[PDB]
């Protein structure tokens, strides 16, 4: 069980950083979507347009996606996103990223009936 | 089993105008330090100061804790901190915060051996 000690630095401690950076977004993000779990995932990509554009991509030009699949759509405008970088100094559990604000064109693979989002493949 | 739709949102959805922006401080935090599983946990303090500074209030002036346990302990000098309280619109799942930064004393109750901040009573 986590000791109370822990539970006080997890829910009351930030050292660390403040609310006024912008630049510890990845941080937090990869954090509360966990995929800073067993390891520290080294790319991700968040999007920021509504869920109802992303969606729309997938009725959108088809383009070869970076595994070979044959279900991968580019959007038609860009879109803001955020690009997040685990650094080189970052170690699990302590993931660290670097946060880039983008504004590129995106590239989903579509899936399911509808068929919507289902991996992102890349930013162009 | 979480769908590929879902995961595809939780990965990589973060819809809207100001992902980085300092007033969302608090709803990735209450995110990331795991205080909006199964309900959102209401008001919730972050404290900007070293660890050491904390630990050192349980050194400092006692005072009873606002219920009533008798090893609570007020820092000597205010601390920078952030409050985050749930707004009106909040419901979960979808957990949402008012960040708000000051400085205040604060108090908390300190257990263990050595004896170390293990709740967060008030700020003053
Ligand atoms: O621009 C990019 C490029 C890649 N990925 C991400 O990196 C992983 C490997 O490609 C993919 O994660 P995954 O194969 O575990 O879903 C994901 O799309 C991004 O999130 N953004
Ligand atoms: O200023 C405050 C006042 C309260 N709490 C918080 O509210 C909960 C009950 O009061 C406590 O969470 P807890 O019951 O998991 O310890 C916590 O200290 C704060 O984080 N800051």
């Amino acid at each position: 069980k986590e000791s109370a000690a822990a539970k006080f630095e997890r829910q009351h401690m930030d050292s660390g950083n403040s609310p006024s950076s912008s630049s510890n977004y990845c941080n937090l993000m990869m954090c509360c979507r966990k995929m800073t779990q067993g390891k520290c995932k080294p790319v991700n990509t968040f999007v920021h347009e509504s869920l109802a554009d992303v969606k729309a991509v997938c009725s959108q030009k088809k383009v070869t996606c970076k595994n070979g699949q044959t279900n991968c759509y580019q959007s038609k405008s860009t879109m803001r996103i955020t690009d997040c970088r685990e650094t080189g100094s970052s170690k699990y559990p302590n993931c660290a990223y670097k946060t880039t604000q983008v504004e590129k064109h995106i590239i989903v693979a579509c899936g399911g009936k509808p068929s919507v989002p289902v991996h992102f493949d890349a930013s162009v």
